[PDB]
RNA sequence: GUCCGCAUGCCGUAUCGGGCCUUGGGUUCUAACCUGUUCUGUAGGCUUAUGCAGCGGAC
RNA sequence: AGUGAUAAACCGGACAGUAUCAUGGACCGGUUUUCCCGGUAAUCCGUAUUUACAAGAUUGGUUUCACU
DNA sequence: TACCACCAAGCCGCCTACAGATGAGCT
DNA sequence: AGCTCATCTGTAGGCCCGATGGTGGTA
DNA sequence: GGCCATAAGTCAATCTTGTATTATCCCTC
DNA sequence: GAGGGATAATACAAGATACTGTTATGGCC
């Protein structure tokens, strides 16, 4: 088995073959359809035909090659940034370049062996695209209201009318992500169930399954939680921040207007926790409690809380 | 002659009167047109006809109190909100640095004696606000085509929509400013006087007007080059404490921001421009350091410009 | 008839700016030497000023002389922290920082803050400080080689070692220095003894508290000490001297453990529920005011008023 | 075969974690005195241990006399920088509960890197680094009274002066017997004699390049030395776009990087060979206290060059 | 009711330190070239939230 | 200590933002310093958008409960 | 009358000015 | 043998720990 | 079956890669 | 003579004040 490394640019990709022997190899390559041909080829070439490569989640610069070479038949794995530059403080290193990050990144595989990526389903990267780009109008929508706070006559004109564009264009996308889930008949079902959650709705319910995805990818809800960044370390907030954003206005209606919400926030009120205190333990209880509905495969029964 | 502050908010506001004598006069007033209207006849009340007021200026919810006060006839010293916070600074070793009161404010308005403000001409609130609404605009074409290039293709449907209706409204505002601008002969006079500059095209001028105003404002061409946060900096003490200059920022951002491509265009692309560039080059000046001066001699050019009445003759460089 | 006199000071120079009633401007600079000093007295006379309110920053020890030279030539002279010196700057709103600039800055400052004036240290004020402040030093040196002893190789303990025997003989002949400097005035003598008495207080503290509040009652209220020792909150400021902050940190901590009248002010914040330090920041503070009382009283501590 | 073991050091507690090859885990905790290194030891006897390579952090004093006793021991121990031991645990996760280090994590620190071994220090060379530290310290409370002597009262002047005579004599007295210990051994002298060779390198100097450098040649190329002492320039680039400045790592002893300021402004001032690297850099755009940055990390290259080659310094190689 | 006097209550997380560890990247390839801003120090200044409560005195 | 189970309990302060304000140090002529008066589209002192913007990545700790 | 162990727990200042080191060539 | 002078904007990371003074109690 | 008001409000995730602005010159229909 | 593309610059640090919106539910017409 060899350890292969890879630093990813727009442009250009540093290779770093590590052998059992413990010699390395490396070469560069255009980071275009024709260099990943090269680079397969080079590969074969030196007879390896079993190796797991590492490479940096970088932008999108990296996810043409990653499949790539998951098609040719390689383990890759798709590493957290973050980690990378823990570890190479750890090695001790004092320069950082290209070809320090490719050789890098092949110990990286080597001591930590890490776990293997999986590219997602088309539908669940058509969701998570549809998502993301409705997140963005909203925001753009939420600036232009601010602007009409304070804006000087002339100037209403150009605002009103863009208003009007944006929450067009905000109603088309969400009718587009409907008629994704509807097509499919697993998220159909898989939506209808999110839903049944008090304090879920049309919004939340789009925006959970686009990262939880089609199949069961989580061992436990518990780990769900922690990939949104909501357990406690105060909140690590290490995790997708488009999917913790996205809880926060549930967590409200939940502790305020739904029967099962309010149980918790006064539990947590007798033991003496402020409102966003409170606020931040429904987040993680919604995210939580929405991956255990999905397993059980059952509509939200209030029983259990 | 009193001296009046006013330590405004969104709702409510809150004046301080300070006597000839030093006794002190307090009411809290609503920030509406009737609320001005009880403010100015409490005062007429007390017989205060000759005051000086000093406001700090902490965005739109203060205009409205400052004109009518202006019309009412008393002297209106609208402050930079950090002079505020300086000024109680230097009342103080252990002040409370989270609060300016009226108190405060007629304080400074005593021993400072303020300069007075003057409302601005309807022309240019108007000027000023299409130039404010072009540059957002501009803000949010750039993000829209900064997404394109890492775009998902179900996302390229509707980052392409919104670019094309950007870029028509960004059009539209353009003629709108243009109109505004060809409407009023001194506008339309002193706006072909910028675009003689070597440097200064359509959007620069527009912002140049905005800021520089109708009537000459500033005494010398140097003030207005402060006035955008544009000088260096020195920073100098004794033998030991040597700083070293950099470019002040202290001043408005709108007009600092809207000069930095003219000077590029400036020192590549002219005679005048490449002159400057070369000789500070020469001296040992790096790339970025010519442009912060660039951006400087503009804004001081533009001025010197409108002030001679004159076209740019390229014989004074 | 006042003029405003501001005064930028360095090691070499002086940087003086003249502002006249009429509103303008006379500026000349001068060496920071004996007879440059002579010199700006001369020059000012050469202009007719009599009356002047000058301003000065505390910059080092820089501006001592000076400030004692216009002093005796008669004229009002304000020493300014230059925390508030810098702030001022800001709120005029200046751009640059230059000597030329400051002179003129602290003409201004005179004229619109029109500050406290400053008066010159006794002598004897100015020997006990000094005797104080070298003390710490020593002490703090000492505690350097003391913690060096924890892990010293052997190859080091001779000299640290020695060190350390040299220095204690030198805090001893410092102590006896400014006990015989305390026992030759009768005044620091009494006023000395007087601030033993209260539990808590002993050689050592005594003389540094004596060395702040000095011979004379300069602070009007007991709050006021306790500021100008950044005892008070707003969270404890420090925003005042730390070598008077510094001091009252044991005594403070022996009080609340070993007196009666300590004692009593710990469980009284301890029923209330404060944490151990909040209440030995709480009894420096205390310290501070009643060290003042007990001066301006001038009758032995009575544990009775607390 | 071979187990890995993590101990976590305190002043008077061993905290101990044996990984063994299966992948359980033995922890046991000792007192971290003579007794309590002798009952590890047997511990680890006891348990059929006798092939292990231990991992501790290098904290002080408190750990070299269990280090020494496991080295005696003849198991294979490595000292390691605590600044790795933390950077290591943000590694192994993105949300651990805590940024602390302990046995365990030590443990498996050692399995994945299996860092250099650690060898205990020549009496002579554990001796002259603590002379030399000592010099240093000595060096640092007389500049700050000559500071004082500046703005001094006139009453606190016969302290002053009285103490910097003291300190004058006894940094006097220690350079003597730094002196003493470097000509009483043959091998110090000479590798002494080697440095102060070079331009630009006196007897305070060559005596904190030996401290550091010592008896024996322990690193393969001179620009790991010149790493060691945290003078290399650090490099910052990716992609296009990521361009950052290079400037000093500074990673490495503190006390190499103070030592060879001075002699790296005596040798492009007053030296031949000095003068002319000087020129060089000056040539290009490069700032004095640049050129002297650069100067001092050639010194450390070849003070470490020199008594490689055994010979003295040859100006003609440069 | 008002104005003053407080060694009063409420508010208060001091300050100075010490020791130890550190095996670059690129190249024309290791005492060469490109890439390099040391390590620390010193002195001085600091006048209430009397804000609110108590308590005492005067009118 | 390991493994399994967990929609329970303890630990939990989300994101995005909006508007607005800013009259150099000095230099060149008179006076013969500055100030002041007259002049400054020149010279020396300048790393823009006082947070420029965009995208991607993120599989808890512990306590109960079983088994070793 | 002189000597000794103990209290608290490691969590945060703002400014105006200053200075030293070592080694090689010159007196 | 003693003296002078060469450099000026500021910016590495971590882990282990100690002393101060004054008083009541003890010898 | 469709529309509006309300709940919280002091302060602090880590990384790996990218690109825009305006005005004058220059080349192309 | 109008329309459109290419181009210049790169280590980062260092002022204040006043404010607002999100979603999903149980209430109302
Ligand atoms: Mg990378
Ligand atoms: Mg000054």
């Amino acid at each position: 088995l060899h350890y292969i490394g890879i630093d990813t640019a727009k442009e250009k990709l540093d290779v770093d073959v590590l052998r059992p022997d413990g010699r390395h190899r490396t070469k560069k390559f255009a980071n275009t359809t024709k260099g990943h041909d090269e680079l397969v080829s080079w590969l074969k070439g030196h007879k390896i035909d079993h190796a797991h490569i590492c490479i940096e989640a970088t932008g999108t610069y990296m996810e043409p090659v990653a499949e790539c070479l998951y098609d040719a038949g390689y383990i890759v794995s798709v590493i957290n940034p973050a980690l990378g530059k823990a570890f190479a403080q750890s090695e001790g290193l004092r320069n950082k370049t290209d070809t320090v990050d490719a050789r890098m990144l092949a110990e990286f595989c080597r001591q930590k062996r890490p776990a293997a990526w999986e590219a997602p389903h088309p539908l669940e990267r058509a969701l998570r695209a549809l998502v993301v780009r409705h997140q963005a109008l909203t925001d753009m929508h939420t600036q232009e209201l601010n602007r009409t706070e304070t804006a000087r006559e002339v100037q209403r004109p150009s605002i009103d009318a863009h208003l009007l564009w944006l929450e067009a264009e905000l109603k088309r996308l969400e009718k587009q992500i409907k008629d994704l889930t509807d097509d499919d008949p697993d998220m159909k079902h898989r939506r209808k169930l999110l839903e049944s959650i008090p304090g879920i709705g049309e919004k939340t319910s789009a925006v959970l399954l686009a990262y939880i995805g089609l199949k069961d990818r989580f061992a436990h809800a518990r780990q769900f939680a922690a990939f949104a960044g909501l357990t406690p370390r105060r909140m690590s907030k290490a995790g997708h921040v488009s999917l913790r954003r996205a809880l926060y206005m549930p967590a409200m209606v939940a502790t305020s207007k739904t029967e099962w919400g309010r149980a918790f926030r006064d539990r947590l009120a007798a033991n003496g926790k402020k409102g966003k205190v409170i606020l931040g333990a429904m987040m993680r209880k919604l995210a939580q409690v929405a991956y255990g509905v999905l397993k059980s495969g059952v509509p939200f029964d209030a029983s259990r809380h």
